[PDB]
């Protein structure tokens, strides 16, 4: 056989020429012809009302997708069997869904799809409103990580059907129209729904992009609903609603980066930030840094005035969040200056110096007390969710270790004749590490600035990717260190210096720890080429070890470092399109840290009727939400019929309508 | 609880079947039907000219985005 004989494998019963002409009369719009064919179908002829096309197109279905209400009413007048034609009218977004609702195998829809689920999937406000007025219910999905008998039974029976039904339910719940129509609090519903869908995307590894898109849709809906505010009174009603900015705190808690970083929200936060400061930002920059320095040197007088007179005007100037931010920054800068003074010896016991270190201890105890106080309120999850909290916890633990080691050395104990594990030496080393961490904590203050802010946020965002590539490189380093130590440990010599930290580098690969250090320092070129030589004249062993060193250098410098550069290029291009959003979210968190009344004093001094009101607040919030939902519905309806464009379906609708008008004109004459 | 009982929280105000018939008559663009609806709207009956849809579309607005100049003139005449 030199030719392929093509035949239909999946054959059907097809249609008679009379039934084909009847379907063509349905398609074109011959009302007289379909009426005559239906009248012939009442009597016992070949044409039946519930005919099935080989494509599964019942006459009611092709009548529905042609948007001809008279044809649909004609078929439902003669009791044509209705299966999932309501779903086809809903998916097409056709106003004949009313006629399908009041009217008393192969399906193109999943059996778990109900009319309300599909109407919410299509996001049509009118059809959703019609179905809810008729009375519909979406089944309640279970918890994200639950192990009840029903879920495991459905997973044992059909895991695909269970996952698809859960995804369809969450797609229906996450639609903007269903939240705008059927939810009591659309903002809270959107926040909790986005949180639930994010947890589902984390739990369900498959369908992860679907749940992430649904969470993004919920966040984007919340942002657009907030975008419809027309007065500052409505904004203060929304943001300060609780069931003080309680809703803004909730949006920060639910990671709603688009509800925040909105110009109205940022305007309100800036008004509450420079409170009682008319035209602060509309000033020259030099005057701004001059008055910032003036407040900075004047931190302790304001702190003492707050500690002795909170109701004084100078005791209320510190209560401004921006002024207290400058106060805390000045306190931290003075502490770092004291650390620099401490950085600028024959006694085993080291007492604190009579000037420098003695006032340093109040800042250390203030940092410790502030960390315990901040850990006590809010919880420990948000403590570990902030990396700066991990950094200052490490710094405070190191400072406590130095304090304890100094106390131990004072109550228990030349410098060159000390043991290498002397408590004074360990105390000085940990003090230097804590100084590094304390001076590295200054990068968290870049969030307030508008220039270093987004840069700092993005460069802190790619650190997870840095850690992944560091894991890969650490595995490579461990492999090559194992091999080089295995080759070179037979040639260990015992020479005051033994290691890579002297002028004549020797015994670089004799120890596994020394091999790790030698391979670590070879990235920067600080390991010379004579470290691969041995005392004996074993040129083969030296060549093989130098080949290992060359292969490791080639990987870790040419290959791995350039893969790291490429992946930081991709990450930075991916996260620079949202840099303003993340920076403004972090700046909002920094601002609301200082918005509260507690913790007003800096760290050197920080250690020293109802039902009627609730009903009125609920009524005001419901009125504002009604106005917002009306504005949002009108806007998205006006947006909906403009940016959608023209498909081939509406061209077919135009052709069918013009053909129907032509055939009606022919019937008239 | 097994199913979520979806309802309408923002109930607003619905419209009479005569008012809905008038509104979809303006939406379809039939001159005679809108003219007759406004004839019965001339006398103080159920159909009023100042009818506001729950979607927010007054009949003048429905004539406005339908680009029917004759329908807009007919509405502004009444
Ligand atoms: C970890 C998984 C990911 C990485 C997977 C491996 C990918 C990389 C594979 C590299 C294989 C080793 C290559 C040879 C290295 C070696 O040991 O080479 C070592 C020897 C030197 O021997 P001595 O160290 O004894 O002097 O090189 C030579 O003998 C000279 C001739 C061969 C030179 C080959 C060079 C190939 C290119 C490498 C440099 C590229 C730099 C480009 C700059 C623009
Ligand atoms: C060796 C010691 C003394 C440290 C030396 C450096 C500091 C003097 C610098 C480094 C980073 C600076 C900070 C960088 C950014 C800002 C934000 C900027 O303030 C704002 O932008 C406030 C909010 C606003 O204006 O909207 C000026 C103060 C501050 C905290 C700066 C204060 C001074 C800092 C700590
Ligand atoms: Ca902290
Ligand atoms: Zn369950």
């Amino acid at each position: 056989r030199d030719r392929i004989p093509l035949r239909i494998v999946r054959a059907e019963s097809e249609l008679s020429p009379s039934e084909k002409a009847y379907l063509n009369a349905v398609e074109k719009g011959d009302y007289a012809s379909v009426k005559k064919s239906l009248e012939e179908a009442e009597i016992y002829f070949k044409i039946n009302i519930n005919c099935i096309d080989p494509l599964g197109r019942t006459a009611l279905l092709i009548a529905i997708e042609n948007e001809n209400l008279e044809l649909i009413e004609l078929l439902l007048s003669f009791n044509v069997y209705v299966g999932d034609a309501l779903l086809h009218a809903i998916r097409k977004e056709v106003v004949g869904a009313v006629e399908l609702l009041l009217n008393h195998q192969f399906s193109e829809f999943t059996p778990d799809i109900t009319p309300i689920i599909l109407a919410a999937h299509t996001n049509n406000y009118e059809i959703i409103k019609l179905l809810v007025q008729k009375g519909v219910s979406v089944p309640r999905p279970h918890e994200v990580r639950c192990n009840c008998v029903e879920c495991v039974s459905s997973s044992d029976v059909d895991s695909l059907r269970h996952s698809r039904s859960r995804l369809n339910i969450y797609k229906a719940l996450a639609s903007p129209s269903l939240i705008a129509l059927s939810s009591e609090d659309p903002f809270l519903t959107a926040f909790q729904l986005s949180w639930e869908l994010q947890e589902l995307s984390k739990v369900e590894n498959e369908f992860k992009s679907e749940y992430e898109e649904l969470s993004r849709q919920c966040k984007q809906f919340a942002k657009d609903l907030l975008d419809q505010t027309r007065s500052s009174r409505e904004l203060e009603i929304i943001l300060n609603y609780r069931d003080d900015l309680a809703r803004l705190k909730l949006a920060i808690k639910y990671r709603q980066k688009e509800f925040v970083a909105q110009p109205n929200c940022q305007q309100l936060l800036a008004s509450r930030w420079y409170d009682e400061f008319p035209g602060w930002r509309r000033r020259h920059w030099a005057v701004k840094m001059v008055t910032c320095f003036i407040i900075g040197l004047l931190f302790p007088v304001f702190s003492v005035c707050y500690l002795i007179a909170p109701k004084s005007p100078l005791g209320l100037f510190i209560r401004k969040p921006f002024i207290k931010f400058i106060c805390h920054t000045a306190s931290y800068l003075t502490f770092l200056f004291l650390l620099l003074l401490a950085s600028q010896d024959l006694n085993r016991q080291g007492p604190p110096p009579t000037i420098v270190e003695w006032m340093i201890l109040p800042w250390v105890l203030g940092f410790i007390w502030g960390e315990i106080k901040q850990m006590w309120d809010g919880g420990l999850q948000d403590y570990i969710h902030d990396w700066w909290n991990l950094m200052d916890f490490v710094m405070n633990s190191l400072y406590l270790a130095t304090i304890s080691l100094k106390i131990v050395a004072f109550v228990k104990y030349p410098r060159e004749s000390w043991d290498m594990w002397h408590p004074t030496l360990v105390a000085e080393a940990l003090f230097a590490i804590a100084n590094i961490f304390s001076s590295l904590r200054l990068i968290s203050l870049f969030t307030a600035n508008s220039h270093l802010g987004p840069l700092q946020i993005s460069l802190g965002r790619m650190l997870l990717d840095i850690l992944k590539f560091l894991f890969i490189y650490c595995l490579v380093l461990l492999a090559f260190a194992n091999g080089l130590n295995q080759l070179y440990f037979y040639y260990e010599e015992t020479l005051t210096c033994k290691g890579i930290r002297c002028e004549k580098q020797n015994n670089a690969f004799s120890t596994l720890f020394e091999t790790l250090q030698s391979l670590f320092w070879s990235i920067f070129g600080l390991i010379n080429l004579y470290v691969t030589n041995v005392k004996a004249q074993h040129e083969f062993t030296e060549f093989v070890g130098a080949t290992m060193f060359g292969t490791y250098n080639v990987i870790s410098l040419v290959v791995l470092l350039n893969m790291l550069i490429a992946m930081m290029n991709n990450s930075y291009q991916l996260i620079a399109d949202h840099a303003d959003i993340e920076w403004k979210f972090a700046r909002t968190k920094l601002w609301m840290s200082y918005f509260e009344e507690g913790g007003t004093l800096p760290t050197p001094f920080n250690v020293i009727r109802r039902a009627a009101d609730n009903l009125r607040r609920h009524h005001q919030y419901q009125e504002v939400m009604r106005n917002l939902v009306k504005r949002y519905v009108a806007a998205m309806i006006r947006d909906a019929k403009t940016e959608e464009g023209l498909t081939e379906e509406n061209f077919k609708e135009l052709k069918q309508d013009i053909s129907s008008f032509r055939f009606e004109v022919l019937g008239l004459l």
